[PDB]
């Protein structure tokens, strides 16, 4: 609804997704089939490269406008990829944490309610992204949204979502150890003890998933189009 308000102001939409989880970070629920929509697969720098290419092929086959990029990509390569039409008025949209502010700041640079900023060719872009929250009752979706850091650990109330997330992590990296062992070792290995000198698993989970989202646990993707 807040987002629906924002959509009446624009004709073009950039959906910023995480390349590691292009389905989980889709903007399902909100309708922008009336807009010109670009699927932007962000953070390819911390994603499994062959999985990224397979997502590109997949979205292409469905006749969708899709690009890939990351923080380090020069502004000029991003604009080149996006190739906005002359009359474009653009909304940057996505679920939390996918890199929407980072992209706006790149698009802005040293450039001057919600206000537009203009590219050198007149194209307008809202300076604030629309944040989409979507409905989560599948365990798998929660787990994937946790892995990309779109969903807070605080907001996870079932331990099986932590185990799902870890199963996805382990499988897609190589690990084969048990959940409980991994996180006991992780909590010691990181100095996370509670009263009595007992490993703080809660904190281990929070820190670990934070480091996974941040790409600090290896170049890893969490879903594949074959899945
Ligand atoms: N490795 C990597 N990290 C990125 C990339 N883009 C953004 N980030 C990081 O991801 C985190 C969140 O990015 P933001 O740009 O703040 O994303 P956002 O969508 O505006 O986040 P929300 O405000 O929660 O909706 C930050 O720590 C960024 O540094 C990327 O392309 N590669």
């Amino acid at each position: 609804r807040q987002i629906k308000d924002l959509l009446r102001l624009v004709n073009t939409v950039v959906e910023v997704r995480d390349a590691r989880a292009p389905f989980a970070t889709s903007a399902y629920g909100v309708d922008f089939s009336r807009k010109e929509t670009i699927i932007l697969l962000n953070k390819v720098d911390i994603a499994d490269e062959k999985t990224t290419k397979k997502w590109v092929e997949f979205f292409k086959k469905q006749g969708k406008r899709v690009i890939t990029t990351h923080k380090g990509e020069p502004r000029k390569v991003l604009l080149k990829k996006l190739s906005f039409d002359r009359l474009a008025r653009v909304l940057i949209v996505g679920v939390p944490n996918t890199g929407k502010s980072t992209i706006i700041n790149k698009l802005k640079g040293k450039r001057a309610g919600i206000q537009w900023f203009s590219l050198e060719n007149g194209v307008k872009i809202l300076d604030t992204p629309g944040i989409l929250y979507k409905n989560i009752f599948s365990e798998d979706l929660a787990a994937k949204l946790l892995l990309v850091g779109s969903l807070p650990v605080e907001r996870i109330e079932d331990q099986r979502i932590f185990e799902r997330a870890f199963e996805i992590f382990a499988r897609s990296i190589g690990i084969e150890s048990s959940f409980s062992e991994f996180f006991e070792d992780f909590a010691r290995k990181r100095g996370l003890l509670k009263k009595g000198g007992v490993p703080d698993i809660e904190r281990a989970l929070m820190l670990f998933f934070t480091e996974v989202a941040q790409g600090k646990a290896g170049r890893v993707s969490f879903e594949r189009p074959e899945d």
